[PDB]
């Protein structure tokens, strides 16, 4: 079917309930990550300490999967370290591109992504919410 794979029940529950949509009020960093092929466009609010993760605030203007990965991402995200944030956001990215495993541990339910691995057209919205989490991650270690 691939496309029944691809739009499973999981993906269409999670772009229909994205948490803590909106802005953060002093973020420590806040980055924002486009898409040129398809224009969709994640903005990451992100407060951090003692390399934790306290705070989440996203405004996402994707597809369908760019929505179901954003609505993972804001559900736990918060008290997730840099390094499993960078995990996350690596072992996403060899699952797509190197037909990787699917993600572990508070990032799991990324394993209803892999249909999305033979859809080379949805890789770069898939990944907004990972890439704009590093960003800002990085933003604020720069800051040294």
């Amino acid at each position: 079917s691939m496309i029944d794979d691809i739009y499973n029940k999981r993906i269409l529950e999670f772009a229909g309930n994205m948490e803590r949509i909106g802005q953060l009020a002093e973020p420590d960093a806040v980055a924002t990550v486009h898409s040129k092929l398809c224009g969709s466009t994640v903005t990451v609010y992100l407060k951090m300490r003692d390399g934790v993760v306290t705070d989440f605030a996203h405004e996402v203007k994707a597809c369908a999967l760019g929505q179901a990965s954003s609505s993972v991402m804001a559900r736990n995200v918060i008290g997730a370290t840099a390094d499993e944030l960078r995990a996350a956001r690596d072992a996403m990215y060899r699952m797509l591109k190197e037909n990787g495993p699917a993600p572990e541990g508070r990032f799991a339910d990324m394993k209803y992504f892999e249909p999305v691995r033979d859809y080379k057209a949805r890789h770069a919205s898939t990944l907004l919410t990972f890439d704009a989490v590093a960003d800002c991650i990085r933003q604020i270690e720069e800051k040294a």
